[PDB]
């Protein structure tokens, strides 16, 4: 309960997911538990295909690399056991994107991070806010984390951030943490899980455009 | 209380202006008044000089044909009144900035209005644009940058301020045209009036006339920490 | 394009409501009828209950002033159809609740309306109860979790400052806005919107902040202060 | 190098255009023993906000001091074996001036506990009490025409952060009561101090909290009334 166990709920969540429609072998449930507990290779995956990178490679603390190469047609290709695996592009976004649903981290409020700028849908950035919802008829996705630029704040001048777990680099200052904390982190990490919800960094390219009519169809009166 | 005359207004407040020291000529006032009473001619040529472009031309109800040409060299050429008058690019955005001041329009709260999709970063932004409701007004930028006010701040129409839409720094020079008029009564003639009157007291311009030599600070104000 | 007579689904509506416990006879119907289609009294009569008074009569050229009187005890007491009828306060409370989740105005956003200073706060210092307007920046927000019996109706600004940042912002509800002085945009969408808006609160049974029952009320508090 | 708020207070009052007060030694050293001790700089703020009878700051021989109060508006003290009264609103603007000099700046994220007491006696009004607050804004200016109030700080409800259900609560440095947390400090926030105590005392600025009762019923009818 209030110890986490993101391995062991890790292929149930997996196989829950109603998105997930590819194959799930051993291997690919052991592949989200290496990049789970090793989110700086989860995110460099992650800007290998929204960035559309040519390949990346995660060289461990000893020394030793793994390499992750990117098709040009959108298909992510690497070889396990040493032998040839194949991920659509599609399909390997929402791999990718259920470990970030369960091995994220859920940083409290007024934690100071430091974005990405390499992802920032082209410097420090106070968390306000966590985990808001999205409008109507796309509950499948969430803004992970929302808040100003620190130390400035709450002046309008300064427009706010949308932050998602992949932008976030760098840890500057942690949250308070306490007994509500943690309680608040169960209980709003339980419902990202119960109504399968995603981070807004792993939209679909169909919902992505979708979501931009949803905005003008109103005005497009 | 006291009725407003941008006209009457226009040439002392241009004279008063500290950062203005160049040229003040009864023509150059003559063409005030006329850029100040055609909102479409003073937001054109706005554009002609923040797009880089290679000219524009207006012409009145009546004929009034006026071409503002904008050479390679950072002046802006045109012929106005039988005479040729060159005017520095750093220095002819400036003298706009004082219409808009004086000229410009103060809507109320809640007017939905358009916006110039050709001016804010199209892309970045989808053809005719979603409208923006104007729900701030004359919002300061920081400290040691007075110099600058933010004309608007928008939401978007109709998901309003709950929804985590990211909002809009509108500008007059940005709003295109006005959908839907807010409420206008007297409150509102006196907030126009009490924001306006600070607006030209203090010597403010709006962040659409802002310079590029005060742009990269106001980045690097931000970016020190 | 389908209108809406909420006369017709009042009855039925008030039949999906599962906390009645109260007897509802077709002299309650009339009542809410006669309530809903005149909201100048239905919202006087939140007053009486909210803010502890003595009476308050609806008087009307039709010659239907229904008096409405509460005693201490919370009672609420009238006469309607020449027949003698009396309420209890929590009762009466969520009687009006779901007459105004039926017979509830909804306006876009950007709507500039007036508030009701007397329920708020004791504003002796204004007097008057040219005050309050404030623009309905956003509507029907969920309260919070565990919380969707209840719902904020608008949330907005106070007129004309807008978001201000140095104000802050007013939760209004239906039983609090005193006059409606502007008007916002109404296209296609917005009567879609208010089409499709209307019957989700009735679809999940929901209310108004201002029906918001003292249990529920601390419940709030508790949610809001204690932790879990 | 660093801030001499002892050093600089009596500059402060001969600088400071709203006293109206006799610039003695003892209102100086008086106004240095509260500026060093803020339990009891704010415990007579809660004497005379909430209008309490008498306040004792109980401490070591001498360091103990008793505040008495009545009802017609006076204030009682003895320092150093002297006697001296001082009316309510020349009592209020005295500790005001402390608090601009004397004054703790919190960095953002600096979850504070606040004074629930002398919470619900102030700009509660419609927005409620709304516990654990985080400072998310500090320094707000007032408004026009009250430039010379600040707000000292102002934040939503911990861990809730900014949802709309949630309703934004300002915060003076007078309503925090503990400090639970603590946000990033570098030498930028060290240089936000010195940019933001350069301003709020060469401007002349108050916190929200000493608004004169002059003042408090004056900016409540500009909000509402169109009387400017
Ligand atoms: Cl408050």
């Amino acid at each position: 309960m209030t110890e986490y166990r993101p391995v062991e709920i890790f292929p149930e969540v997996l196989s829950d997911w109603p998105t997930v429609n590819f194959a799930v072998t051993d291997d690919v449930l052991e592949l989200g538990i290496f990049l789970g507990e090793r989110p700086e290779a989860l995110k460099g995956v992650y800007k290998l295909i929204k960035l559309k990178q040519k390949n990346y490679e995660y060289q461990s603390f000893l020394g030793l690399s793994i390499l992750f190469e990117r098709s040009d047609d959108g298909q992510i290709l690497y070889t396990f056991k040493e032998k040839e695996v194949i991920w659509e592009e599609e399909e390997f976004l929402l791999f990718i994107g259920v470990i970030d649903a369960v091995f994220g981290e859920l940083y409290p409020i007024g934690t100071v991070v430091e974005l990405d700028l390499e992802l920032l849908d082209a410097a420090l950035v106070m968390l306000a806010g966590r985990r808001l919802p999205l409008a109507k008829d796309f509950e499948a996705y969430e803004i992970d984390y929302f808040g100003r630029v620190w130390p400035f704040g709450e002046v309008a001048n300064i427009p706010p951030v949308f932050v998602s777990n992949m932008l976030i680099k760098n840890v500057i200052h942690m949250g308070l943490e306490n007994e509500w904390e943690d309680q608040m982190k169960e209980v709003l990490r339980g419902s990202q899980l119960e109504l399968h919800q995603l981070s807004t960094a792993f939209m679909t390219q169909s919902d992505q455009v979708a979501y931009l009519t949803y905005l003008t169809t109103p005005s497009l009166r």
